[PDB]
């Protein structure tokens, strides 16, 4: 159902740039169409896809043309929402590239106009919801759902920024609790809960009755980001497709907060003196501390322990349909190498 | 009701920093509370308060404490929404001060974090709506209303940005100016507050396209007045020195000048519009004076007022006429 998913993108984009709520001309229609094409469909679309996959698993049989369109539409709302956050994040972080191209705000003719473009993208989400879902009994739930997850994501970004940018760098500002809070609100609600929540609402379910599903997905999304933190330092560049810079970038990574928790006082001193320095020798001393502390084994331990909990929680769920949704998510990330 | 209005702000801000949807701690609660106080309540609050006034005028009687709270809360949603756009506008335009203080993004401990704070402010609007209106039969209409007007406003800002920033004056035109002021300002400044009051009053907005058209027209007129005052208004009254000519703004003045200018006049405008040089700024104003744009604005004002007064007095509802006449009287022949 890939070609169709992409076809749904083309239809939604075409609808957006002929939106009756706004008086377009040639230049403004061109501006938005190009902005959408640049910022929205350039990724792997895993979150988007997941709506269609999860919905298929809920039904148990093949989808109608309408179910494929509707599930893909919600998938795209998620991708639109992510694109908006990423456009702004690139601005705040002074990034240079994303998805193999200059960041939107880096183009000569875009500049800080990118900030309002990101805002436009966010507003595209209710336009899509209104066009195709306004007659559904669960319309209000979808609208509330997207606002709430957007709120949680913004709040997660907020604590990430103030933890890692406000004031002096001070590695003691970092901790496991803060790391969890950041990862949970910033990524886990929109990446893992949102897709399944979309599928559930479309299936006719009541989210008030699926808190269990939400809690598992949040846990899973937390595990997912720990894996990412780990891979940034220990994954092979030939496999993960980048050279990690979390150490240089003074990131609140699971690795540094774990190391801080395990270190003695010379190691803690080494960390404080070398973490966040763009220097290859300082980076090496950090990685050396991680090796000495055996962080690989600690992570393998965490991963083994997290997997069993998730599996246990999933199997304990009364719905077999839900289990198949959850196990599919757990399966796409467990022991991944990128 | 002014004192109750500010009390509502305190209640709303308190709810927002104890929101069970987010896991606040002391640091993040202090961050958000300070950010709200800095960015939201520092203005004149005309738009926010106009929801309370409008609802009052619809009712034709004293308000209950609940009506005072609900209409203020909607008023504050509008001020929160505006505050979010202004935080972002300051960043994009690289401004230095606003409301008598450095722009939020200019503070050394804030910087570009201001961008995500603006986003947080936007997300506070549905938090407020849901907390206080979830059980109202017009809840979905409120949420849709705010989403729609946010969309229009961001689209208006979009054409404002691309018209001015991406260079010749020939691209400027009367219809582009209309589109900019309509979408960027008129819907959130004039329609939105009345739409809020109407929904609270039990009305169906599908039945009020006429109210919408009038308010959008009134908002367009408001912006033209604003463009006029930027160049011809008294700084001693306006409280600033206009720089629209320097800023290369698609002002109503410049597009009217272009509509009327000869080849000599047009070449001068093309030569000097958008120059910081006070010599070039004064060259533009002289053209404006030669074409008698004062009398042209005077004619547009008198014509606009008569049309608006006419549409208002045709309205089937005398309570709605009171709402509309109050907005008109708030802006007619204003000097700032």
């Amino acid at each position: 159902l890939n070609s169709q998913f992409m076809q749904v993108y083309e239809t939604l984009k075409s609808e957006l740039i002929h939106d009756p709520l706004f008086e377009f001309d040639d230049d403004s229609r061109q501006w938005v169409e190009r902005m959408i094409d640049y910022t929205v469909p350039g990724g792997k679309m895993v979150r988007g896809y997941s709506v269609v996959d999860s919905y298929q698993l809920l039904k148990g049989e093949e989808l109608t043309d309408d179910e494929i369109f509707l599930s893909s539409a919600l998938g795209w709302c998620i991708e639109w929402l992510q694109a908006y956050f990423l456009v702004l994040d690139d601005i705040m972080d002074e990034s240079h590239t994303r998805r193999g191209q200059p960041c939107w705000f880096r183009l000569p003719k875009v500049g800080m106009i990118a900030a309002n473009d990101g805002i436009l993208l966010r507003n595209h989400v209710p336009r899509i919801l209104k066009k195709h879902f306004r007659g559904k009994p669960y319309y209000v739930d979808l609208v509330d759902l997207f606002n709430e997850v957007e709120f949680q994501t913004a709040s997660g970004q907020m604590i990430d920024l103030i933890t890692t940018l406000v004031g002096e760098k001070d590695l003691s500002k970092y901790s496991l609790s803060i790391h969890r809070r950041i990862v949970q609100y910033k990524t886990a609600y929109y990446s893992f809960y949102l897709p399944v929540a979309c599928a559930l609402l479309m299936f006719g379910e009541d989210l008030d009755k699926h808190v269990e599903v939400k809690n598992v997905l949040v846990e899973m999304g937390t595990y997912f980001q720990v894996q990412d933190d780990y891979l940034d330092c220990f994954g092979a560049p030939e496999v993960i497709g980048k050279i990690g810079t979390d150490i240089e970038d003074f990131k609140c990574s699971w690795l540094v907060v774990k190391a801080l928790e395990l270190a003695n006082e010379e190691q803690k001193k080494t960390l404080h003196e070398n973490y966040g320095k763009k220097d290859p020798a300082s980076v090496a001393k950090v990685k050396e501390v991680y090796h000495t502390l055996n962080l690989q084994a600690v992570f393998e331990d965490y991963e083994a322990t997290s997997y069993k909990k998730l599996i246990t929680s999933i199997e304990n769920h009364p719905s077999k349909a839900v289990q198949a949704v959850l196990k599919s998510f757990l399966g796409k990330i467990y022991k991944r190498q990128k």
